C-alpha cells in the first residue's frame, strides 16, 4: 500500500471542513478528518506543507510506525493543529486497512460490543419553556439523551468572520441553571438521561456548588465545568458531589487527562477523533479509561464532519467502555458532500458494514463550497475581563 | 495607546526559514515578534494569516494582556506549539511597541537590570571527542566561560538517523572525561541528551557523569509525562535541565513545583512570549529554578534580541544558549545586543532593539526544511 498522492481538500457545505485524502498505488483510498473549528487553515497548512509531502512513498499499511514518525517527527509534541494533523493521517490510513481487510472498522477494531450506539441530542431555546419544548420534540425522535441548555434571565457557535463577543455573569447562571433541570424532571420524569454542558465559565469551587444543586435532578453528566489545563481542577468537585462529570473535548492528548483519569475526577472522556490522535491514540485513551470505570463520551458537534462521526460510530460500536455518543445532526448540504453509510434509528446510530470507515467525500461536489472563515467567539465578564468561552 | 492599523507575516530564508509578525500602529510605530516553528513553519504563518492578523487590526495595541488572553482562551483549542508560538509572536511584537512607546529598552520596561552582562554557552560538537575537545578551545579562546559537548557515538524531507542507546551511554562519561582533563573545573560543562533515554538508564548516566560537574544535563527524556524525571532526580545529583520542546507553564508546572529540575529551558518564540515567560520564571524562582533559555538557529534575532533583555532583567537567570546565526540572518534583522567576551549585552535602545529589513527579506524566498528522525537499529522510530 505505497502512497502515490495524498492532499488535504476544503469546503464549506454550511461550515467548514478540512479532510485528509490519501491515496495508494492500488488505488486503495483512505479519508480522514482535519477540522478544527475557528483555526481550520492552520491544520491544512500544517498538513499540506510539512506532512504531505512526507506521506508520498510511504508504505500505507504501516499505520502505528506512521502515528510515531509523525507525533515524535515533529519534534514539537501534543497542541490542537499538530494531533488534529495527526489524527487525519491515522484516520484514513485506518479508513486503508479496513478496506484492504475487507471489513467494516468496528470488525478491525475487535468486533462489535454493541447492536446500537446511543446518542444525545441538542435541546435548546431561549427559556425554560422553548428548552422543554425541544426536549418534547427530540424524545418524540426517539432520543433518549438530551443536553439542555437555556437562557439565564439578565445555532452554530462559529458564526461570525471574527470572535462575537458575548458577556457573562456567572452568578446569575448558578442562581438559574437549577431550575431548568427541575422543570425537566418535572415534565418528562426520570426516564430521560439529562445532560449539561457548563462550557468552561466556573471555578471550581462554583462547579462543586452547582454539582451539589443538581444532584437531586441526577444529571447523565456536568460537562466542562472549569479549564483544566491544569487537571487539579477537578479535585474540588469530585470531593463535593456525587453529580457525574465529563470533560476533554477540547484536549488533544492523553497527557491532557491522565491524572483526570487516574484520580478519578472524571465519569466521561470527550476527547473525539478529529482532535485526540486518531484513532491509534484513541485506543489508548478508552483502554486507560476502563481500567479506572471512565467511559467515553465523543465530543460530536457539526464542527466534526461525517468523516470522524463515521469512525467515531465504527469506534462506539466495538469498544467496551462506551458511554454515549453526541450527535449534532449536519445540514443537509454536508452530508451529500459526505456520502455515508452510518445510519440515525430511534435515537441510536448503526454502524455501516461498508469495509472503511464507511465514509466518502465528493470531491467535485465539495468544490462548490469554498471556504468561508468563521471564528469562535469570546466571552467577557460584565466589566470587561477576556473571560472563558 | 494607539490601535493597530496593520499586521502581517514576513517569511524569509536568509540560511534557514524564519517566521516574522509586524503590528503597525496608527502613529506608524511599529513592533515585531518571532513566530519561527522549525520545519512546522507555514503551519504558524497560515495561523497567524488567517485567524489571529485580522482580528488584531483596531485592537488597542496597549492591551497585551488582554489580546493575550483573547488569543489563548479565545482560540477555544488552548495550548500547543503552532498555538502558543502564534501567540508569543503578537505578544512579543506588543512589547516592543510599548517599550518604544515608553522609549525605554525592553529590560528597564520589565523592572530594570538585575546584572551587567548575560553569560552564554557555546555548542561544541564534534563527530569524535578530539573534535570536540578542539571546538571547546576554540570557544574558550572566543571567551565563552560555558560550552555544550557532543560527540559520535562509534559503532527537504526528515534525514533519518540511527541511534544505539547501549553505545550511548558507555560512551558518553568517557567524553566529559576528557573535557575534564584537558581543561580543568573552571569550565562550565553541558551536555544535551536529545530526548533519547528512558528515566533509569537517563538515572544510571547521571550518576556516572557526578565526578564531572555538569553545568546540566539536558532533555534527558520525552516529558510529557512529567513524572519521567522523578527517577531521575532521586539518584543522581548531576543537575537537569528541560524544557525546550514546552510551550506553556502546564508543560512545566509539576516538574518545577516538586523540584524535579534545576533550568527552566522554554524560549519566548515556543512559550507564548514575555508575558507568560514571566509566569514562568516566578514560578520557578518558588523552587530555585533558574532559566536557560533554548536558543538555537531556528529562533531569530527577534527571539534572541528579546530574550536577552528578558534574561537582563529575571532575577532567576541561569545561562543563555548561543548559536550564532548566519551573517546573512543578522542582515536580515538588524540588532544592538552585542556579544563580548563570552557574554551578551542588552540592547539600549527602545523596544527589543531588533528590526526587520523586509527588502533584504524578499530575497530570501522559504525554502521546505525538516528536522531529522531518529531510528533504532532494528527500525523502531525513536525519539530525535
Ligand atoms: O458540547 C458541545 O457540542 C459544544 O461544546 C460544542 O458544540 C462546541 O461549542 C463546539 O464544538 C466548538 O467548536
Ligand atoms: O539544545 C539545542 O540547541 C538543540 O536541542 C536545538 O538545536 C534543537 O535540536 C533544535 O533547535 C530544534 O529545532
Ligand atoms: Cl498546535
Ligand atoms: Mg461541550
Ligand atoms: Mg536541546
Amino acid at each position: 500500500l505505497k502512497i502515490r498522492d495524498a492532499y488535504t481538500i476544503v469546503t464549506c457545505p454550511g461550515r467548514n471542513f478540512v479532510t485528509l485524502k490519501i491515496v495508494t498505488e492500488s488505488g486503495t483510498h483512505g479519508i480522514g478528518d482535519a477540522t478544527l473549528n475557528g483555526r481550520e487553515m492552520a491544520v491544512a497548512a500544517y498538513l499540506d506543507e510539512h506532512v504531505v509531502p512526507a506521506l508520498i512513498g510511504r508504505d500505507a499499511g504501516r499505520i502505528e510506525d506512521t502515528w510515531q514518525y509523525l507525533y515524535r517527527g515533529a519534534y514539537w509534541r501534543r497542541g490542537p493543529v499538530t494531533m488534529t494533523a495527526i489524527a487525519a493521517v491515522d484516520m484514513a490510513l485506518w479508513d486503508i486497512k479496513a478496506k484492504a481487510a475487507g471489513m467494516p472498522l468496528y470488525q478491525l477494531l475487535g468486533g462489535k460490543s454493541r447492536e446500537r450506539v446511543m446518542t444525545y441530542a441538542h435541546c435548546t431555546g431561549q427559556t425554560i419553556e422553548d428548552c422543554l419544548g425541544e426536549v418534547a420534540r427530540h424524545v418524540e425522535l426517539g432520543y433518549r439523551a438530551v443536553r439542555v441548555q437555556s437562557g439565564v434571565p439578565g445555532y452554530e457557535p462559529a458564526d461570525s468572520s471574527l470572535p462575537a463577543e458575548h458577556v457573562w455573569s456567572t452568578e446569575k447562571y448558578l442562581n438559574h441553571a437549577p431550575k431548568l433541570f427541575a422543570a425537566v424532571r418535572e415534565r418528562f420524569g426520570d426516564d430521560l438521561h439529562v445532560l449539561h454542558d457548563v462550557h468552561h465559565r466556573l471555578t471550581p469551587i462554583e462547579a462543586a456548588r452547582l454539582g451539589k444543586a443538581v444532584e437531586p435532578y441526577h444529571l447523565f453528566w456536568l460537562e466542562d465545568c472549569v479549564p483544566a489545563e491544569n487537571q487539579e481542577s477537578l479535585r474540588l468537585i469530585r470531593e463535593h458531589t456525587t453529580t457525574p462529570l465529563a470533560i476533554g473535548e477540547v484536549f488533544n492528548s492523553i497527557h491532557d487527562c491522565r491524572e483526570l483519569i487516574q484520580n478519578q475526577w472524571i465519569d466521561y472522556i470527550r476527547m473525539p477523533l478529529t482532535h485526540g490522535g486518531g484513532i491509534t491514540a484513541m485506543r489508548r485513551v478508552a483502554d486507560l479509561a476502563s481500567l479506572y470505570h471512565v467511559r467515553t463520551g465523543f465530543h460530536g458537534p457539526t464542527d466534526l464532519s461525517p468523516v470522524c462521526l463515521g469512525a467515531a460510530i465504527h469506534f462506539d460500536t466495538w469498544v467496551p467502555n462506551f458511554g454515549i455518543q453526541e450527535h449534532m445532526p449536519h445540514t443537509d448540504e454536508t452530508d451529500a458532500v459526505f456520502p455515508h453509510d452510518y445510519r440515525f434509528e430511534d435515537g441510536h446510530f448503526l454502524a455501516g458494514e461498508s469495509p472503511g470507515h464507511g465514509v466518502d467525500i465528493d470531491e467535485e461536489l465539495a468544490a462548490k463550497y469554498p471556504y468561508e472563515r468563521a471564528s469562535l467567539p469570546v466571552n467577557r465578564l460584565e466589566d470587561g475581563t477576556l473571560w472563558h468561552w
